[PDB]
């Protein structure tokens, strides 16, 4: 039995004013959900855990409260919003409203003006998947779109369904593959 | 066809602190606002133009720099900052680190210990507006949270977005509200 702790960064300066993508730093609050989780990590026991995270400094700064070491993948890097990052729903909904209602049709393959959708990020997650399916344990500390493409892939879920899993912040997903497919245990760290 | 000058009072001693709230007079630039401000009334050559003000002396003393009368009105006031009047983003995020995060979260909603907010401001302001959009001309030299009110009213603006608008000092505002709406001329006097 082994376990795949799925967890997002700790909330941003960008999260906090609700934009989406850029490359922001954990707020004071995120960087509590760092300790949150740190200690989390540490009442769990785990033998030998691999810690990944993406290049983005939300990630990087949520593993640096770990101590321990971590590794770098710009796979896991969330999907880029194109034209639309750093965005609000309402500056993008005034700026591209065609792209908006667009994006509502289709989700999964909806691309951002300059940027990727579900299922570019699907195809750039295969190296990681990869990886993640043949190590035992780990935590992948990465994004939204990014935590859903994996747990989606762990729990066989549609193209379809796959934009509206439940990925929010300061939630740690473990994961526990078994003979049927996965088992989720969700652990939500209040801060 | 009517305008509505909303301005800001002239830069205070603690706005130049980067301080809020207190009950501080003009710096020496602020005074050189009030007379630029003045002169800028004259080369606008109004008829019988009513010039309102709060009871704030840096408000009071930019109007005194007009030469002509102005009534003071207490709804005018600005936002109370309550226990965090005369602080800086700092020390409040210091010595008040909870509702420092409190309040990006909701900005329309959020209410300093022991004073107002958004929310108050806007049902204080309801008799001065009822008896602004019923007047001639008029020059009210008010505050930032203040002319934001007033102003998002006149350009029908959401509680949301509301908190955001631009009120930088030394600028007036030129509102000359037109069928659809109201039309503004941004002036900004360089001191
Ligand atoms: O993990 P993030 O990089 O912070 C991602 C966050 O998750 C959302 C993307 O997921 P949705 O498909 O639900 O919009 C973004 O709006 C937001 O930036
Ligand atoms: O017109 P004031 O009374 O000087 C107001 C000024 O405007 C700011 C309030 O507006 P914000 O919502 O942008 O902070 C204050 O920090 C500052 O004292």
């Amino acid at each position: 039995m082994r376990s795949i702790y799925l967890c997002r960064h700790g909330e941003s300066e960008l999260n906090l004013r609700g934009r989406i993508g850029g490359d922001s730093g954990l707020s004071a609050r995120g960087k509590q959900y760092a300790y949150a989780l740190a200690n989390f990590i540490r009442s769990q026991g785990i033998s030998s855990l691999k810690v990944w995270t993406s290049h983005m400094k939300r990630t990087i700064q949520t593993a640096e409260a770990l101590g321990v070491p971590y590794e770098q993948w710009k796979a896991l890097n969330e999907i880029d919003a194109g034209v639309c990052e750093e965005m609000t729903y309402e500056e993008i909904q005034e700026h591209y409203p065609e792209e908006f209602a667009l994006r509502d049709q289709d989700k999964y393959r909806y691309r951002y003006p300059k940027g990727e959708s579900y299922e570019d990020l699907v195809q750039r997650l295969e190296p990681v998947i990869m990886e993640l399916e043949r190590q035992e344990n780990v935590l992948v500390i990465c994004h939204q779109a990014v935590m859903r493409c994996l747990l989606a892939y762990f729990l066989d879920k549609s193209s379809d369904e796959l934009p509206y899993l439940k990925c929010p912040l300061h939630t740690v997903l473990k994961l526990t593959p078994v003979a049927y497919g996965c088992r989720v245990e969700s652990i939500y760290l209040n801060v």
